[PDB]
């Protein structure tokens, strides 16, 4: 089938749902990538590799959602794309229905089968896709945490390893997961006195492992939390699914109060690719029928077919007629 | 005697030339020390952290340049200021006079003992006083290098250290200096791939002996730094291909002022000393007793004393070893 | 009863089955041990502590393989130990029959009980006794990658770390399996820049972890992997069960295209006898009988008995009466 | 020559002045080594082991003393040992005359060339024989003030490294000198937050280099001492909160012998060179071509030379450089 | 419901059952803390900042275990708390009634419920209250080693990490469970020469991988072990549920025989409250017969109930009415 | 000025006195660069690479031996290579002309003038161009032992870090020099143990600093040396039980050519700033404003300038600071 990947149109969006490696893969195993001009350039990849690689490149994204059997993206539909979705195809990408009904009724008005990057799960309850932007984002928490802390930033003015003789920030992980763990190393590997809070503390027990001792570990608590939140120069909210610190002391989520992976397209659209890689593929070869009954980790990511709503709990958080993902299956 | 240290009036200073710790150190061997409200805010030194510890909290600078027998500053005289200089009074902060004829004037009319902080100089040739401001200055060009290679900061759009199966952005240090050192330090602990070039070859086995080889050396040739730089994605000038970021530190960007919570230790830290001998003996007795305080006597009695400075605006010279 | 430990009598092979640390855990524990003299000399092993350990040191081979309830070996027989099977003893070691239809007939036609050691498996489809093999060879991979790089050697003329000022070998390892992270770890060791390729993501999660991301990963694909070929010095394949690099470059599977734990007996020796050792012991206590049916993980390696084939997928790269395990085991 | 070495009698003193190592160098060079029965028995060298080394295993002490024509210590001769001394005898070891009129006497009273270890002296102005001591007390300083710590030794109750999700011990050290810097080594081992003290900055740089900022360093004004001495756990004394544990290297504790088998190596590892220019050329001939030992001479043929035992207990100072 | 926690009167025993940070979500969440005074004094917790968490500081132990539903302790009541001993309240603490038919009595004889800290256990037979003890106790193990190996302890006089030019000493840990994983780690860190046995080689595999081969793995034997014992300088047995060393070599159990984390109550009351919280919690919310049927693990620690005696092993151990679990839970 | 830079004919010899570095380096100075068809080819720099830099890529080696105004060698002239000398031609190279009374003639009767690689001396008494090969050297050593262990070489059977549950190998270096400190690096990088043996304790220090402990470190005393080699598995002469392997660096085995590509950066990058002050200066400006370059100089005119090569071969010695 020939499967296409769009240039994503929406705000400050430099991403591209395929690299020259996952498309020579499809190219060199029986399909045709039809590649928008310019969909990868934006993440440093011209078609000048994405050709030498395998690319069909065309020139309007007209043409690319047409004829286009997997219409791989990284970003859900917005305004000027909802006259593009087509029935016979397959929408594979990050949907957030439940936060946009809009979005949701476009997808069954139109009856298109799509399956959500961020629903896609394992069996250890694991969601692959959206592990990598974690890590991107964690990684990036500290970054941007130690560059806002300059006073010129409006911070408190800490450099976040100090200087001989002179102290290092104090940064805070609230979570150990993937996000709060990669948050935590760059923010040491950058010098500053890491703690990181968790109530798993197995979690905690391999931080103390993996840098014997040098990350701190604190088991996390609403006492030890404002405690620790108190002295902190800088804090990273990493807990993924009201009380404040000291003046110039800088707060991430995921006083200077700031809030992702789009800042480093380049790595970014690897590192999710990477992972979206293996399904494509899946997808491509047998279709997203036989793609999600041999795979209950892809179908859990169906989303809708044919005016059907495949997720209960979207259809729950809307309140819309739920339709089985076991039924549009056979 | 009695020292003052007046809010930094330079915009977008934020550093103090004493800490608690100095105010604290002068108090213990008689001396009354003088500090302008808010003179250390900018920082994160209160006022009550100066208070109690031994300092007088003055309401302003008039107060402050009027009393101080030595006057400790970070930054020179701005133009405003220029009124405040006492006969009288030894000043004690970052000078470039070779840099301002007007500044170097306002001393020179004034009469004013001034000691440059940047010229004070040990025996090995070393200058005390401006190393901290090299490492803090290497950490941050990291840290900023690797902020503005985000896309949406102009950059070409790469983590420093990449994720699992993707790779880490390519860093180049120009210079195993001390702010080069700081540079690959920081820019290694992001994960990112980074390498140092240089013609001092000692250099480059002590960066291998300490990162036991994951920071990167080359033997700095203008043929390496060009292949280096071109392939480079953050390239850190410690002595392109679309989006690379240059910091330069002496997309593109050329300030431990930025961190003064960090700098004002580090500086007052290496200055401590000096001020000390200052406080104690005078800056006759202090420099006499100290050739690296010696060296960085730059005005007294109308005199210009500088062969770097003086052979530079055009000015009589005077040795510094007559007047004392 | 009494187990047996012959001399290996296979070219170039200059292991052991056991180790005085085996020996004397099989003594002191009710059994006899029978050691062909010199069986240990080989890897080190007189038998001056074989019998200050427990070793009823015997002149020949036939000694050995008669009297000897139980045969430990590391290699299979070979043409001259044919007419050594016995029917009333239990060959545990090395068989690889579906690589000789010669050697399967032999013990078919000799109607003697044998466990092979590369089939012994457990509940997460791991294999134990090639373990310690895959550590030794990979390891090896590198010290021999980086000596055949010499250009004496034919090499390319590349210092696996370079010196101050000059750069080190880049380094590819294919796989992440035991072979590929251990041949990573000793390259990355000498001080080579070493990037794994694979396409788990979670065995190049942890390698990252391992060494704060010094050993360089990268999701294994057929572009990335031409790629990354193209550019190294040394080229390491420890992906386990037709393109090319630079001249002077280095290939060494598990330009100079080399090809093994036997190159190391004394270390080879202890690490796969100390992965024997607990069976070995459930087998002289209990019998193959008894051990088999109280452990599915060495009972998968059944292999023969009394003429039965207990092995499908052999009797079947063969084409031969497939004799059921469950059957021969009451 | 013949060289001799005594078993110590210094109470609670586990050390022996030679090891098989050197006891096997000047057997080599045609020297009988006569050591006392049970000499390093305290310390792990067995008499089997000097034996089957080339050394003579006398009975007693009388035998060595009589005999030995360098005799090798590592304390000064105690009280009950005074009637030890020969006048032809050259005595090595640590002496500490400067500490004792009365030992001070007895090697004066005897005539006796006796070279003080800890007085030997190379360029840099450094105690070579002093220096291995220095870093076994700084590593013991560690584990007994993480031992003192102890709510059953009186300390507060805290495990050096603490365990996840639980805080570690805080730690630190005062002075980046030798003993300070193994000190911080070793507590930081043991997974304690650790961090040292210094007005030397250089030193500051060289162990934020080595342990790449995982040991924390203050520059050393007495006003962070106070605040990190308020803090900490353990203080270690290498230049207070309820329960925390002082140690001070020169709940309380104010050593190398403690761990005789480690310490014997290190020290007679540095002795070693010096015990052979002795027994090849003589207190003489050495001393004379080795400035550094030239510096450790003490007494001869009844005189008493050195500027500091001497301008101490009151005597007549002689030249070094003329009985030489 | 009312929680009490007492000031452990037992010999010796400086530890206490909350820290303010338990103590801070008990009543913050709809609980009254009975904290007697001074109970945290003895690991450095004053009633100051006790209160100021929470706690209804009172004067003597009668009270605090009256009116108190859940009573926290650390150890178990000695002889005279027996007269303690409510029927409406619920005891958790440590046990070991398998240790005391006297104590055992006595929770019978007062009918009241009570939770064994030393037998709560999770699926993969884990025991999460031991853990943390069990970490501190190796950490110790290795620090009360390291001083006791001085001369002046009787020792052989030997430095852990020797000094440049000289050898450290070689320390032996028996055992890569968490108490010889955390003993190895800082006998390692303070220098010594250390090197594990164990008979599980994936404990072995991953000690290696921790510490980059620094801290030496040997196969488990007991000629492994004789062997590496004769030579050791200190040993530790950190095997948790005859034959000697050296003169001056040091041992360890959990020459000089030494034999816990009562030594450093601080520490060690933060390790075992932290594991603490999660239970206690869900005692204190929907009390021990909820707590028990919705979470096994907590279950699987019942000891006593109204004369109820709730465990097998302990009524084996002693010979006594076994009274079901699950027939105690409804 | 043209340098020149021939192919090495000197058997399994596959560096080259130049790199495309600077081979760029010099033509940017207007310096004609002559380098012979497949002077780099065995260490991977194709003339491609030296021609697309600047270089001209002569047929043969006459054509370069005739032109270059400067001559640049990694070994020295052999047998068939003597016919080549010119009289004003300035050779740089390794030359050990103090091991061959052949070839010192040649030189000699051929008035060229000739700088010794080997003999270039700075002040603190480093060989500076010497230096990178015992890096090389020292590293090799440890590649190489490691091979030479495999059961199939005539070695014991032992992998070098063992594997998890097996004992590693057993890595004796002998000197903390610089090849000692590469070989005991990568032989520890192995996962091998090794222990390093040295009579200067303060290498010992460093190398118990940088590795943090890992590589052992013992005093060395022929007593231990013997100890630690009886041992030992591999042994690394940087200054024995069966199957044991030594290696020798000045089963058994007695270098930086065998990773040409590696050591030709090496060499070049350490030549190359001498290279530059010859070929802009001439041999007697550069050696005259540089004492390091001035010490290598071996030939000149006819004449034998060397106090070691001199009063070996027996020969009229001529003050290098006469010529100069």
């Amino acid at each position: 089938m020939r499967v296409g990947i769009p240039t994503e149109t929406k705000n400050n969006e430099f991403r591209v749902a395929i690299t020259p490696a996952g498309v020579a893969e499809l190219t060199r195993r029986g399909h045709e990538v039809l590649i928008q001009a310019g969909a990868g350039e934006g993440s440093a990849i011209t078609d000048a590799d994405f050709k030498a690689a395998g690319a069909q490149l065309v020139g309007t994204a007209d043409q690319v959602w047409a004829d286009a059997d997997l219409l791989l993206k990284v970003k859900e539909p917005i305004a000027a794309e909802y006259g593009r979705l087509r029935h016979g195809q397959i929408l594979f990408t990050f949907l957030h229905l439940a936060a946009s009904r809009a979005c949701t009724d476009a997808l069954l008005d139109s009856g298109t089968t799509s399956i959500a990057y961020e629903t896609v799960q394992t069996a250890d309850g694991a969601l692959p896709l959206l592990a990598p932007m974690s890590e991107v984002a964690g990684r990036l928490a500290a970054q941007v945490g130690a560059y806002h802390l300059m006073r010129t930033q409006g911070g408190r003015g800490v450099l976040m390893g100090g200087v001989p003789g002179v102290e290092p920030a104090d940064v805070v992980v609230i979570g150990a997961g993937t996000a709060g763990y990669n948050a935590a190393r760059i923010a040491n590997g950058m010098g500053a006195t890491v703690t990181v809070l968790d109530i798993n503390i197995d979690k905690l027990r391999q931080l103390d492992a993996e840098f014997c001792g040098r990350i701190h570990t604190r088991y996390s608590s609403a006492y030890e939390l404002e405690g620790a939140v108190k002295r902190a120069d800088l804090v990273i909210g990493a807990v993924l699914v009201v009380a404040h610190m000291k003046p110039g002391a800088v707060l991430v989520d995921i006083t200077l109060f700031y809030c992702m992976p789009a800042s480093v397209p380049k790595t970014s659209t690897y590192a999710l690719t990477n992972a979206t890689m293996p399904y494509v593929l899946e997808l491509a070869d047998h279709g997203w029928r036989a793609a999600c009954r041999s795979n209950p980790a892809l179908a859990k990511g169906l989303s809708t077919h044919e005016g059907a709503l495949l997720s209960e709990r979207v259809a729950t958080d809307l309140g819309v007629p739920f339709t089985e993902p076991a039924s549009v299956l056979a």
